């Protein structure tokens, strides 16, 4: 990949940018820019490309074959019991979380048993993340 | 891909911002850009492709065959119970979140038993993500 | 892909933004762009593609077969009882949630038992997300 960026704030190519309780005065600002991009990416020249796939079973006996992916999940069990019990008293709660198999982001390609692949894949994560902020 | 970006706020070619109570005077600004892009990009040239699968059974036999694809989720259990008993007493309770399984994205692409492909594939993610804020 | 861009606020090519309390004064602006952008993209040049997909069966003798696509979900389980008992008690509850299996955005592409593919295939997500926020 190309130019892949995480600016937290501000970009320019160029900048003259004037802050606070300044004075900017009399300035002479000029600027001549050649600024050209030439791309040839990903680009692909092939003749002949074969994605061959024979499967022969002849006079055979086959039993009990189990084949079986990824991200088999079998009998998870979570558990998670909140009890709370008061007399003649004061309970206070702020910002209180309580938080099971959360999930921001999930990409997932070619999740698979069997897979035959020509080319390019590609995955791109940008991100400013809080989980919590309180106050 | 190219040209992936994550940008905070502010996003310029050239930038000339006057932010806060300043004085900006007399300011001669002058500009002059030639600024070309040329793209030649996921281009293919190619005479001859191919995808060819074949499954051939003769006289075989079969039995008890089970082919499972990817995330299989199987007697999986959450138990997550909340009890309050209050007498003579006080709850107070602000911002308080039970979360269970919560998504934000899911993005799938080619999840399969079996694929055969050719060119290209692709995923993105660009984000600002707060869980919780509060005061 | 190209040029994919997620900005917090604000975007512009060339930019003379004057913000709060300032003053801008005998000013002279001058600005002379060429900007061209060419694009070739995602173009394909083939003679001849192709996709074959043959099953023969002879004089086979086949008994319990099973093929099972992806994201099999079998006896998933969500118990979450909310038990609140008060006598004589005060209860205040501000921005309590209980969140079950909860989806943003959930996006699939080529989500098969088998398949055979050919080209350009994407996903992408830009996003601004917050949860909870209460005060």
């Amino acid at each position: 990949s190309i130019d892949v960026k995480y600016i937290g704030v501000k970009s320019a190519y160029v900048s003259y940018d004037v802050q606070k309780r300044t004075i900017y005065l009399n300035i002479t600002n000029t600027l001549n820019i050649t600024n050209n991009n030439y791309y040839s990416v990903e680009v692909e020249n092939i003749t002949a490309q074969v994605q061959f796939s024979k499967t022969v079973i002849g006079k055979a006996r086959l039993n009990n074959i189990s084949i079986i992916g990824p991200l088999d999940m079998k009998q998870i069990d979570y558990t998670v019991p909140t009890v709370i019990a008061e007399e003649m008293s004061y309970m206070y709660d702020f910002c209180t979380l309580i938080s099971i198999k959360v999930h921001n982001i999930v990409l997932m390609m070619q999740v698979t048993v069997t897979t035959t692949y020509f080319g390019h894949s590609e995955q791109i994560s940008q991100e400013r993340y809080q989980y919590v902020d309180c106050g």
